[PDB]
């Protein structure tokens, strides 16, 4: 079959053939859609062959060598390893290709126009937390690049029995701590209070401040995780100020310039890389709307609207909306002023529509999660809002996994 | 057999069992989701094996709503509907069943953020209508009733059901009250670009265009598959709010105004296998409907540019968020205007809050509530409204409102 999707702002129509190559569940059934559910629901020898063959098949097809001598030998070599070792090892080329295509296949990611420019750091030779610490430090120094950020991933040893997992317990490489006070209130980032407790428990001496960079809590080979403090010179940070409101700096906000997911799982050929931190650069609304203005986060909306002499009696005065825009002007202006790479939601979506059209043209489609692609503010005035999108799961993929503190058995 | 949905702002989990009674497909599969497609999934004059089981379902459903979970009346009604399909080739709905069906189509409207009011719906049985003149009469009564001098009331008028496909009753307007869109000689568009085609059909039918920016379109009404007829709504029946801004005194000098009564008049109301092609239903606006979409959409009124000019915004680049900032002010102006004129309007904060309460209510008493997150989340400030963080299950329950073809694609002109 073919499938059509339509832009209702422009009437452009694209024809998705690539969905015929989708695999694991969307979660949706023939009669129920779950597109708004965030989390819907080790491989044995038999289970691993078809996966390995499919990915090797797709890699050799991507390099115009399908059915070739080097293709058929690779397959046989992988088949050998899974009999010998119940698993197999990716070549370097397959690891780079796998990582890039897992980003390419990230339905929820609006930045995928950059997918082919990923720096892949092979860390599969790593054995200890300290070594992970060295890889991530280098990852951050590279990615940050004095403000001119560069996409990168670092991939650590794949799963084995599941009893020897590598994990970055941090959900992002750079995050700020949260501290719950005895009086209910929260100092710092409420999102990270639980993780802040875990670190404190593991010996972290916290500065109990408002923007404390958290420590890396790194697990290697299934051992208890260990604490490392990122060197402060490596953590690029941007004080937030406003181009019109001089009082804005008096909020004393800042944010880190380098966004980096670390809690996720990278599947390639049926091999699971449970520690694969990846970084890019920020869309302004991630900080400006969600990090600062979510009620379960830094929640400076009332603060910012208070200083904007806004009527906060009636919601219909739209103070929340007014204050949300200004905060997002400031976020953008601040990164741009300090020449730290950032992208506004308009430019990012405009670029995602181009990328999506190009991906239908050369690839047969582009899986896309409209619920995640549409920015969290000003939705309808961005072009993705009027763009129909099909959601399927292509592999290689990034996958969610359980939090390590829910699984790990301490020793 | 039992699915849960979770709110991420408040950690509240609801357990959905109502989806087990979902009837037809959503367009999705285990393999590919279409939750962002607008339309996923005349001889359809059923046989008896095709129409009776649908009818039997709705009557079974109605009689179980009313505690007569099987009874004398329910059994007679089945046999009455049975013989009716045998002879009249279809069947007619009792007045109660019709009111139940209309209220429940709205209840099951997965895209409708306003459904907490679903049971306070005025139903106007117009199944005795035979002509477009009569349709015009019934609609003028709807508009006046529902407008209620600014204290808007929900209502639906239900014209006779489809029979053979070639005797359809249709309202050709998409909403009862829409502004005209005119194709300018150079290439621009005056008025509302969404309606350029409908405006030309009306002009091609002899409507004399005043050619302003907010000309109210005439009703194009179709009865019994016959050609459609133009009627001008009486202007004293079309309430309009001039748009001014509580702070920007230069705002009213934009020459902007909108209508007060939103009325969808192009959907199909399906009950027990019966299809009501003409069923205009009205409520009141969420401000974002007018001021985000009607006013700011690129292929609509596109006034962001002009508002931003007067606000003195850095329009050099997007990262200034000059669009966003003007978007806020406009919606402020729209709410401020409807409320200053005591015309019913609901902001997007209040509306989404209410629908969270509605959802909880439906999971209490019914075991679920089908919702379309893509449509429920307002088109501005989405994440700062409670629904953005509210997981939703979507499924199709009957009775329901369905889309249908624009009648001019499919109409044999007498
Ligand atoms: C290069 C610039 C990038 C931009 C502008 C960007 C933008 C975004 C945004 C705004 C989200 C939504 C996340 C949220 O709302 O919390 C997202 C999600 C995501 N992105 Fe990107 N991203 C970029 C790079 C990357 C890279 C380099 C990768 C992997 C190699 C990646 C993979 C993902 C994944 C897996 C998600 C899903 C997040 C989740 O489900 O938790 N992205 N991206
Ligand atoms: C009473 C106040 C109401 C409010 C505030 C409200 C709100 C909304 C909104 C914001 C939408 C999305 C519209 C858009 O952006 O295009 C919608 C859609 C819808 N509503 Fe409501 N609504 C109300 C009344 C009603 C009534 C009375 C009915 C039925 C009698 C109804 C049935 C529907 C349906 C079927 C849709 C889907 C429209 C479509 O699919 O194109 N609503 N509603
Ligand atoms: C492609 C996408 O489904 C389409 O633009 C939808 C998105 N969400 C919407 N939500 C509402 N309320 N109204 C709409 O018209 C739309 N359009
Ligand atoms: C319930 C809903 O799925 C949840 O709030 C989602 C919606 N869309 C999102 N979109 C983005 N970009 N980020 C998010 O966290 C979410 N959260
Ligand atoms: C690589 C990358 C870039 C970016 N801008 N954002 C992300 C996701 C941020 C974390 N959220 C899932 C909480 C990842
Ligand atoms: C009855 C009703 C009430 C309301 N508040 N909004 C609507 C939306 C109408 C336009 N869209 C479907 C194009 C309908
Ligand atoms: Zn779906």
């Amino acid at each position: 079959r073919f499938l059509k999707v339509k832009n209702w702002e422009t009437e452009v129509v694209l024809t998705d053939t690539l969905h015929l190559k989708s695999t694991l569940e969307t979660g949706c059934t023939e009669y129920i859609c779950m597109g708004s559910i965030m989390h819907p629901s080790v491989a044995t020898k038999d289970q691993l062959f078809p996966l390995a063959k499919e990915f090797i098949d797709q890699y050799y097809s991507s390099i115009k060598r399908f059915g070739s001598k080097a293709h058929m030998e690779r397959l046989e070599e992988v088949n050998k390893e899974i009999d010998t070792t119940s698993t197999y090892q990716l070549k370097d080329t397959e690891l780079i290709y796998g990582a890039k295509h897992a980003w390419r296949n990230a339905s929820r990611c609006v930045g995928r126009i950059q997918w082919s420019k990923l720096q892949v750091f092979d860390a599969r030779d790593c054995t200890t937390a300290h070594g992970m610490f060295n890889y991530i430090c280098n990852h951050v120094k590279y990615a940050t690049n004095k403000g001119n950020l560069r996409s990168a991933i670092t991939i650590f040893p794949q799963r084995t029995d599941g009893k020897h997992d590598f994990r970055v317990w941090n959900s992002q490489l750079i995050r700020y701590a949260g501290y719950k006070q005895p009086d209910g209130s929260t100092l710092g980032d409420p999102a990270n209070v639980q993780f802040t407790e875990i670190c404190i428990q593991q010996g972290w001496k916290p500065p109990r401040g408002r923007f404390d960079v958290l420590p890396l809590l790194l697990q290697a080979n299934g051992n208890d995780p260990e604490l490392f403090q990122i060197p402060p010179e490596l953590v690029l940070e941007v004080p937030i100020r406003h181009p019109k409101f001089e009082w804005f700096k008096d909020l004393g906000l800042k944010w880190y310039g380098l966004p980096a997911v670390s809690n996720m799982l990278l599947e390639i050929g049926g091999l699971e890389f449970s520690a694969c931190p990846f970084s890019g650069w920020y869309m302004g609304t991630e900080i400006g709307v969600r990090d600062y203005c979510d009620n379960s986060r830094y929640n400076i909306l009332e603060e910012v609207a208070k200083k904007m002499n806004l009527d906060m009696r009636k919601t219909s005065s739209l103070w929340k909306d007014q204050a949300l825009v200004e905060i997002n002007i400031a976020v953008l202006y601040s990164f741009q002023s300090d020449k730290v790479t950032i992208v506004d939601h308009h430019s990012a979506t405009e670029s995602f529509i181009k990328h999506m059209e190009n991906e239908y043209r050369c690839r047969g489609g582009c899986p896309a999660d409209w619920v995640w692609i549409v920015p969290p503010m000003s939705g309808s005035i961005t072009p993705v809002f009027h763009q129909e999108m099909l959601n399927y799961r292509l592999t290689p993929s990034f996958e969610y996994q359980p939090d390590p503190w829910n699984t790990h058995v301490w020793k």
